[PDB]
């Protein structure tokens, strides 16, 4: 016949509910009976009462350093509830969150007086503080507020209240969570409470300060909400496996019944196991169940991302010693200086009943060892000097030294929710919003002529200007090495970023050329389009590239291979080029192949002419350059992937540990636009592209998902197939390579190999051969591969070198290619 | 499957929320496309598009002063939505919610510059003030802050905001809370916009303020209230059973499926109808649904409230328009003397679609009339004053010269949610706990030595102080005539204010004597409890009273036929003289019934005993006494309550109006304690006591529904019985009447009636005569009904009054019943 009582945000009560909160608790508290605030508050600790109220020596009261700490803090607070619900609340006991962030003490508590708005009448704020009956009609509890609690979020670093509240919602077991979770509820109580005698600080007068339950409501409600983590974790919100023997323990004073407990409701659920389904037993609802405005679907989310980075902990062994206590330690390595770590509380009084965690109460110091340039297994002690409520050092024996604790990265895939503008999509599947967005915004990022600008960052890839701007002679981007797929990821971002800029919400989309295109894309082909908002006609900002230094636009004369590169269906040597590509369990080898490829697509759409795509000093001038990079990129994505569904590394290559190491030149300069890829200029750092904060829908290669791509790769290496090994180094000029099989004296269809170069170039030579498979092109002659290792048999390769210049053609400078067999296993 | 954008509460934003937000709307904005600020901004009103983007004269652009106003502007909201949720915005649109009194402008809206916490860096405020692009690109919005914002809710005043907005929730048909909707609306618009030309109060230029967006998120949020509003009530909420003529014409300009609306989902749900289920098609919801803090539930129960009182409001037919414009009007009676009525505002502009509304749109008036003390149908007239937004006067032709309408109350029963320590229950339904806050504050009452105290309020009663202190010579209260409820009303609510004053939960409990009863209840009768708090035996507060002035305490000589009365249990005479008493459709019928009854009690606990409840000077100094009469003003509730059933006035009276006119006199002077009763004092104010704020736990006699019990009411007229009329009148003290009939010098067993009162009294007279049916006695004496006719047949009534002091016994000084036959019909 009646529903539930909701606690409210205490910032979000009405006019109308905190004035009948007031009136209620003003006369709960001047009602001397057990109905009344002396009473209730008297539950919690000082006037002992527990181990039974008529006991010659009382440990009395209240469950605190125990699994079943917040069962008896749940029930202590319906107590108080039902109370004032009596004594005329419309609302349930409210509650204020340090899930958010701090900026002042909430109102209805601190204002020293309260104005009736309704009969105008000010009186005494019931709120503001409680009184101490018994030792004195004049005894107010009073507060010290701790700078900690308005602690705001840095650059890096978060609120002490943010970090381990997370950390405790992190945890499964409810033993493991309580730990964490009581000891994040102490320091509320420490920090409004302070060095003041009767304080929330102190255990004895804590419950005397009105404070106290609108703290423990927002308490309870955190553990409703870790009760919805476990409920959406497929885990027991609702019992708890350990600590089994302490649920059957009814808690007092509660379950006196007769003339103690008044409450029926609360005597009858005094078991903790009992105390489990709030909504059902004591009636009472959460309007918003969130951790600083976080889902539990978002909560849980972030959880999971914390977890799958490289964390080391702090731990601790508490034990009371019956008094409150506020704990410090610092990180101390080999050499001398000393940093600040962090601290936590305890909370205490003389009557305490002795308690022992049974568990490491942890924290997080993983942020505080990377700043101090010193990993986990390295040389480092900690400590801890902790001060007592009187408060004095307490000192040092009384609590075991801190323990470390490295948890290593879990591997698992998330969700990961990336914006809706970081995502690169397929430039087919774009919509015509997104074709508006971006041609406006690139229009907007050409005729910008500040650094940030189009001319500039276009100069970082062809310009003459590496290693330092002074000495060159020298060209900028990084080819042919390990390291070049991470120069232009981040060159990649570096264009997203300026785009954004100027109002892009749609990230480089990328053109798959591996599946049959009769024509160049749209957006990248269309020569002009007609604005409607003005009348005027705008030319495509993605089709020309104008070089200021030289005076001229980029030029595409689109070779008629590149359309006929890939025709299989399916079969196409392009698709059938990067398979063998993808096959590569190695880094290095997947490299290699994966920028000869590259260079391809560079030289049939800009070929035989200067200014273009085919050459490799101004090829970045040309917009197609960043929308065929987001492609290679993609592919790369895509190895990553099916690299991690191979357990082989992804996030990481042991190769070129001196390149991966050094930041790349052009972005690390101070002359750089943005902080962002100048923070991430290393190798090694962007080597995962989901941490640079952007993310491709989607990875799969020809509608098979990569469960489906190794199978077919497993399905290659099965074959016995025949290799042709070249090593390519730079020409200084780029060239096509033509490959030839004899069969006596006839030559036909093997091969062609692309290299991309410049005048200005940076001098490239490969670590190890690219290769090409010739083994499907013996089949169809009928030259069977054993056969070449007859020495009767006669079979030889033939290379036509032609640069870009046309024809010219080039005298035969490159090492000749070489034979592989290679028999399936 | 994307999960739903949430639309939060501006101030309930996070850090990483507000900064997402900022982020995404500064680039935005920074968006040249049509994707941009500039363009959708345009959507609304000043680049006029509307008829179609290329006519010749163009009435642009959105819906205002229509049905469809809020399908226009909840689908121009999801287009505003889509592209910050697509640049970058991890959340839907906050709202800022007027439903909640102001204090100041939201912080994201009102601080020119914004600092990221995370990257340190300052920036500025994009919600601070919006770019109109094609006047000078050197111009921004700005604004200007009326005090009529900040609105504060003073005594029973409440804001202009909270008043309209419910008024609009109110309506139970689309197109009237459309009407009123709209306008409430247009308030923010005036109020955040002011006299700037480039503002959210013109029309061309409102959109261009990013604070128009965040206004328009509560602004549809209220809508969906009042959809949840509708579907409680079992109406339409997604559909328009009215102006179906419109719900088919295509919102412009998102109808436009080419250029100028490249959003999809927007040209789609194009039709107004399509608006309606926003969460299907637009996927966005909201953190909460409440009207300042209220419950869609607690709305309705508001709402339901506000239409059982009498209401009258002045009407308003609103066509325009040149400008933007506010408006003003006074309430005139006959006498010139003005106060301020309230006000109103319209929203316009030059290039505005012609419109005009084909309702009244209703402003309140009922609350300031009744300040002027006039009555609704009586003289008075309404002259408005309207300022334009240049603004030079409006001539009064501009707008038609207002109506007057008043609503009559609407009488249904209500739910209505009565706080928990103002219900009154059976006192044998009170749990433990219920009965210890009872004492508790007894005692801490009856020790109360203020004015507020037991013995000042007690004196009320029965002094001896009764106007003017020092003529009397007299005695104060109100019997025996008709106001002897409502005076007996006041005193027991009086009686509860100072019990809560000392911390009482508890409103004063009814004891039911018409039910049968072996001995007192405990919490009348027991002397002594043990209280185990302190080890102190305390007496219980309910006996006794001590009367200071008399220094004796009171004494209750129970007679041993009280008990004994009821041994029926429905055959009890008591149950048997209640009956009749509900029997009466007249006030007055009624009250000479219950104030005999009355008598009969106040009499038999305290009988033959100076300072006791038979005393009238004395009774009430005993705690039993408010017991009582919380159950007599039980039996007027229930009264009441038949009343109501039978259609016949139960909130007034046709009887004695020169009391019901007239204040009550010891409640009404200046020496009262509290404000509350002086109010109150009046017998008119009275007649229902929810308005008074109490409830009793349920109106119902001896198992019987009101409606079984008019019932059997029904059923006892049926039959003929024959009563014997009592005109009474004040003798100087308490008396007990015994009546007896007798045939022929045998006489047995009538019936017995009381009468109260003391030396020092209120010389009363009745009205009529109190009557008592003999007929169950006469047909156990088988003397015929019809033989009270017949002269030959011998009977006749005999009364021997003895007085309440034992014997004494008195001559007889009241007059002889008379006989009177009741044929049924
Ligand atoms: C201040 O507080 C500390 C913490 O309680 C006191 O330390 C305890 O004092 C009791 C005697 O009252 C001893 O029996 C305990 O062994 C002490 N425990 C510890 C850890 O010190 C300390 O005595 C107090 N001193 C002052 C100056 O107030
Ligand atoms: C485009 O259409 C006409 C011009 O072709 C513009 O309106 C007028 O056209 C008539 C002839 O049909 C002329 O006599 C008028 O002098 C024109 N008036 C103006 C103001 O140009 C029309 O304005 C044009 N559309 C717009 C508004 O851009
Ligand atoms: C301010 O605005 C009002 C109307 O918004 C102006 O009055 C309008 O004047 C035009 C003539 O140019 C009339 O056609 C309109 O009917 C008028 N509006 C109304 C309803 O009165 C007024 O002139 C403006 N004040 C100034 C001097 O700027
Ligand atoms: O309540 Cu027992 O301490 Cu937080
Ligand atoms: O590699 Cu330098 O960019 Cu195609
Ligand atoms: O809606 Cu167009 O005006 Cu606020
Ligand atoms: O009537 Cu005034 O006392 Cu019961």
């Amino acid at each position: 016949v009646r529903g539930n009582l909701v606690r409210k945000n205490v910032d979000r009560l009405s006019l109308q509910e905190i004035n009948s909160l007031i009136h209620a608790l003003k006369r709960m508290q001047k009602d001397r009976s057990s109905d009344g605030f002396e009473t209730i508050a008297s539950f919690h600790a000082l006037p002992p009462l527990c181990p039974n109220p008529t006991a010659k020596h009382r440990h009395a009261c209240c469950l605190h350093g125990m699994a079943t700490f917040p069962q008896w803090h749940r029930l202590y607070v319906v107590q108080f509830e039902h109370s004032l619900n009596r004594h005329g609340a419309i609302v349930g006991v409210p509650y204020w969150d340090w899930t958010y962030p701090m900026t002042e003490v909430p109102g209805l508590l601190t204002s020293e007086k309260y104005t009736d708005p309704f009969t105008g009448i000010e009186t005494f704020n019931p709120f503001n503080h409680g009184h101490i009956s018994f030792i004195s009609p004049e005894t107010m509890t009073t507060r010290e507020v701790s700078e900690h609690l308005f602690e705001q979020p840095a650059l890096g670093k978060q609120t002490w209240l943010f970090n381990n509240i997370i950390l405790a919602l992190e945890q499964t077991d409810y033993c493991d969570f309580e730990v964490q979770f009581e000891i994040v509820h102490n320091s509320i109580h420490s920090w409004l409470g302070g060095k003041e005698l009767y304080s929330l600080n102190h255990l004895h007068y804590a419950a005397y300060d009105p404070a106290f339950f609108l703290h423990h409501s927002n308490v309870d409600r955190l553990w409703v909400v870790w009760q919805e983590l476990q409920k959406f974790r497929g885990l027991p919100a609702y019992e708890s496996n350990c600590a089994i023997e302490l649920m059957s323990q009814p808690l007092k004073p509660f379950s006196f019944g007769a003339p103690y407990n008044l409450n029926p409701v609360t005597t009858k659920y005094s078991k903790p196991s009992d105390v489990f389904n709030y909504k059902q037993n004591f009636h009472y609802e959460y309007d918003m169940l969130e951790m600083n405005g976080m889902s539990i679907a978002q909560l849980e989310s972030y959880i999971r991302q914390e977890r799958q980075k490289d964390r080391v902990f702090a731990g601790f062994l508490l034990e009371g010693f019956g008094s409150s206590a506020y704990a410090t330690f610092q990180v101390c390595p080999d050499v001398g200086d000393c940093y600040e770590g962090s601290h936590f509380s305890v909370l205490g009084g003389s009557t305490e009943m002795p308690w022992a965690f049974d568990r490491l109460y942890k924290m997080e110091i993983t942020d505080i060892l990377q700043a101090m340039a010193l990993k986990f297994d390295s040389h480092f002690t900690i400590k801890t000097k902790i001060v007592a409520h009187n408060g004095t050092e307490l000192p040092e024996s009384l609590l075991p030294e801190a323990t470390i604790v490295r948890i290593p990265p879990s591997a698992q895939n998330l969700e990961v929710a990336i914006p809706l503008n970081r995502i690169r999509r397929n430039i087919n599947s774009l919509e015509s919003r997104d074709v508006q967005n971006l041609m406006s915004a690139l229009k907007r990022l050409k005729e910008d002529e500040s650094d940030f600008g189009f001319q500039t960052i276009a100069g970082y890839h062809g310009s003459l200007m590496c290693p330092t701007p002074e000495a060159p002679e020298y060209a900028c981007c990084l080819h042919g090495m390990p390291t070049f797929m991470h120069w232009h990821r981040v060159y990649l971002l570096h264009f997203e970023e300026s785009m954004r800029r100027h109002g892009a919400s749609v990230a480089v989309p990328y053109w798959d050329w591996t599946m049959p295109s009769d024509n160049l894309p749209s957006l990248l082909g269309d020569a002009d389009y007609y604005d409607a908002w003005t009348d005027s006609v705008i030319e495509n900002p993605f089709l020309r590239g104008h070089i200021k230094y030289e005076d001229t636009y980029t030029v595409r004369e689109i070779q008629p291979e590149l359309f006929a590169l890939a025709e299989g269906q399916k079969e196409s040597t392009l698709f059938k080029d990067v398979m063998l590509m993808f096959e590569q369990e190695d880094y290095c080898d997947f490299e290699v192949q994966a920028e000869v490829i590259h260079n391809s697509i560079h030289y049939l759409i800009g070929g035989h002419q200067k200014y273009a795509m085919s050459s490799l000093m101004f090829s970045s001038f040309d917009p197609i350059f960043y929308v065929h990079h987001s492609m290679v990129d993609r592919l790369w994505a895509i190895w990553q992937e099916l690299q991690k569904h191979r357990k082989l590394p992804h996030d990481k290559a042991y190769c070129a540990l001196d390149q991966m190491a050094f930041p790349m030149k052009p972005f690390i300069w101070e002359s750089n636009p943005n902080p962002t890829t100048r923070a991430v200029s290393t190798p090694s750092k962007l080597f995962d592209y989901k941490s640079l904060g952007y993310d491709y829908d989607h990875l799969n290669f020809h509608g098979m998902s990569i469960g489906q791509l190794e199978a077919l790769i497993q399905k290659q290496k099965k074959a016995d197939r025949v290799f042709a090994g070249f090593l390519l180094h730079g020409i200084k000029i780029s060239a096509d390579v033509h490959l030839k099989i004899c069969i006596e004296a006839d030559c036909q269809e093997a091969g062609v190999i692309f290299v991309l170069g410049g005048e200005t170039e940076m001098p490239w030579h490969f670590d190890r051969n690219y290769k090409m498979d010739i083994t499907d092109v013996l089949k169809k002659r009928n030259i069977p591969p054993e056969a070449l290792f007859e020495h009767d048999s006669k079979i030889r390769l033939e290379v036509e070198i032609k640069s870009v210049d046309g024809a010219v053609l080039d005298p035969n400078s490159l090492p000749k290619p070489s034979l592989i067999y290679a028999p399936a296993k």
